């Protein structure tokens, strides 16, 4: 098992998957190690090789830095990388059907974790299930995050911004001229992605460098329109200034401000990294994406607003408890240790958390706006997480669909209520952000892993509907009679929810919270 590709020949390894087998070409380079001169600076293109490369296991994930709020505990360990961290680290894997497919639908994961952090050989990111049952070829990369992906001072080429969005795009750019080689469609690839993942794909339908590079889309829990997605002109020089400062690299020749940091450690910009903010959040992303002027041409809000944006269909959806995952840090009164029943004091001491820089005014907006109890304990414990589930991820995911739509094509919304049977958070964080994931990559498929039986059917389902959605753009299940996932228009803005138990069409979901999101926080 040995294919060439523009750049020279791989050996892929192969694996046993539900009584078949799975090639799987692991840690395939795609670009030139961001190193020495090149930290900062977009994925330069790759030198071709000699001698077979053998990626048959996962190479370095990307400098970053690393949850350590929960030690041995599986619920936040389970993002944490699980490969050396290297600024080595743009490698892509290949998981081809066996035997080789014809003209293979190609799904191309970009992996989550706030733009900071991050990598493709997670778990629940193995895309070998989905090759094996689907017979689609899932493509995982790596792409820098942090401020070694994401530093911005625009305009100037030794840090421009985005360097983790072109990193990604090299990689499409690759299954482009490569995909073909391994039985694959680069005609029919989806890009698929979760959280600040989503938040890039919806960016490379965007930024008119990608608008070839894909067909359609699939955006679990984020969009770039999100809070979090897209860090400020301002917002970034100050930070990338402040960087410097911490580093001791304060020039006033920018240039220069950037070679001073060429040489600093890939841990020492790890290290300030996390500070460059003045007081951040649970969900302070303190180096994502920019209006560099060259992946992004505006700002991707008016992008969105005038219909400027690659033509197609698209999956998007959300977690029915997308915010409760942040409450555990740093939210007064919480713990995944215990029911975290919260009074009054701690919910407004928790909103002044997740809106630091907002007006004494505007949280008592989102207070009143959420605390309309239909009194009861567990009120403000959830009252909390909607705000930021809501705010951060629902209201922007479905205003993204909803003006997406606009322009003709076809959109798709879910609405995730299903908690894992093996969720090692407690039951009061429910359908936790990213916890749709292992689903959709059908882990549940595997009787071993102890996955209830509900859950593979389930997986399997939408296993099915992510395949027909690449494949055909309809995200059906057309044989197991299942219920029809309707289109998302405009106007009747109809979801569906996906479940173990009776799926249902439902409408305008959080029509009343986000329409305070969308349309009156914003003036605050
Ligand atoms: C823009 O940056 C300034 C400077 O940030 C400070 O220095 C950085 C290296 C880093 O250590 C930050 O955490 C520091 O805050 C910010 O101004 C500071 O603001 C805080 C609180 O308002 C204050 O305690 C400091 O004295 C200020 N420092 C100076 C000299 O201005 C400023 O808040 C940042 N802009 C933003 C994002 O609001
Ligand atoms: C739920 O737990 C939180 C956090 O407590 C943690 O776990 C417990 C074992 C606790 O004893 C501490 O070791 C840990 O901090 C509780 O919140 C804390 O409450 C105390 C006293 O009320 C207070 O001094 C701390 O500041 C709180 N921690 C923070 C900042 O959240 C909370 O009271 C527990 N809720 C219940 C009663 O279920
Ligand atoms: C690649 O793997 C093959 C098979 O295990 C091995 O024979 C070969 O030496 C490897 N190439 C190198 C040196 O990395
Ligand atoms: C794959 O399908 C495309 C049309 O989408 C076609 O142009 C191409 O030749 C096919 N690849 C194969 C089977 O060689
Ligand atoms: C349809 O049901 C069969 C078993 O009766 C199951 O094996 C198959 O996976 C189901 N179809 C899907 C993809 O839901
Ligand atoms: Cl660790
Ligand atoms: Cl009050
Ligand atoms: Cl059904
Ligand atoms: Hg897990
Ligand atoms: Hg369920
Ligand atoms: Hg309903
Ligand atoms: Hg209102």
């Amino acid at each position: 098992i040995i294919i060439a590709t523009k750049n020279g020949k791989v050996r892929g390894m192969q694996l046993t998957v539900f009584g078949g087998t799975v090639t799987a070409f692991l840690g395939i380079p795609y670009a030139q190690p961001p190193l020495g001169r090149l930290r900062f600076k977009k994925p330069q293109s790759l030198t071709k090789w000699s001698d077979i490369w053998n990626a048959t296991k996962y190479a370095n994930s990307c400098c970053q830095n690393i949850d350590q709020s929960f030690p041995g505990f599986h619920g936040s360990e389970m993002w944490n990388p699980n490969t050396d961290l290297s600024e080595d680290c743009l490698y892509l894997n290949v998981w081809i059907p066996a035997p080789k497919p014809k003209n293979a639908t190609v799904l191309i994961w970009i992996y989550g974790g706030g733009f900071q952090t991050g990598t493709s050989s997670l778990h629940v990111y193995d895309g070998k299930f989905l090759a094996r049952v689907e017979r689609v070829i899932v493509v995982s990369m790596n792409y820098r995050v942090g401020a070694l992906g994401f530093l911005a001072l625009p305009g100037n080429p030794e840090a421009p911004g985005n360097m983790g969005l072109f990193d990604q795009q090299l990689a499409l750019q690759w299954v482009q001229k490569n995909i073909a080689a391994f039985g694959g469609n680069p005609k029919s690839v989806t890009l698929f992605g979760e959280s600040a993942g989503a938040a890039s794909v919806s960016l490379h339908l965007l930024s008119p460098g990608s608008h070839s590079l894909f067909t359609r889309a699939i955006l679990q829990s984020g969009s770039f329109n999100a809070p979090w997605a897209v860090t400020s002109l301002y917002e970034a020089r100050n930070r990338t200034l402040n960087l410097a400062k911490l580093t001791g690299c304060s020039r006033e020749n920018e240039t220069e401000i950037i070679k001073c940091l060429r040489n600093k450690d890939p841990q020492e910009i790890l290290l300030n990294e996390a500070f460059v903010v003045p007081y951040g959040t649970p969900l302070s992303v303190n180096f994502g994406p920019t209006v560099d002027g060259d992946f992004l041409t505006d700002m991707p809000d008016i992008l969105l607003e005038l219909g400027q944006f690659k033509k197609t269909q698209i999956l998007v959806g959300v977690n029915k408890d997308e915010g409760t995952a942040f409450l555990v840090y740093g939210a007064p009164g919480f713990s995944k240790d215990n029911n975290s029943i919260i009074t009054r004091k701690e919910f407004q001491e928790g909103l002044k958390i997740f809106f630091p820089g907002v007006s004494e005014f505007g949280k008592e907006s989102i207070l009143f706006h959420y605390t309309d109890w239909v009194q009861r304990p567990e009120n403000y414990r959830e009252a909390l997480g909607d705000v930021v589930g809501d705010y951060n991820f629902i209201c922007p995911a479905l205003e993204f669909t909803k003006k997406f739509s606009e322009w003709g094509n076809n959109a798709f919304f879910y609405y995730f209520e299903h908690r894992s049977s093996k969720l090692p958070w407690p039951e009061w964080m429910g359908v936790m952000h990213g916890y749709e994931i292992e689903f959709v990559f059908g882990l549940p498929l595997e009787r071993r892993d102890q996955y209830t039986k509900a859950e593979e059917i389930l997986s399997r389902s939408i296993v099915k509907r992510w395949a027909n959605f690449a494949k055909y753009g309809n995200p059906q299940e057309t044989q197991n009679a299942s219920t029809s996932w309707p289109v998302f228009k405009s106007t009747e803005q109809k979801y569906l929810t996906l479940n173990t138990e009776s799926t249902r069409i439902m409408t305008k979901l959080r029509a009343q919270q986000c329409r305070f999101w969308t349309s009156f926080f914003p003036k605050v």
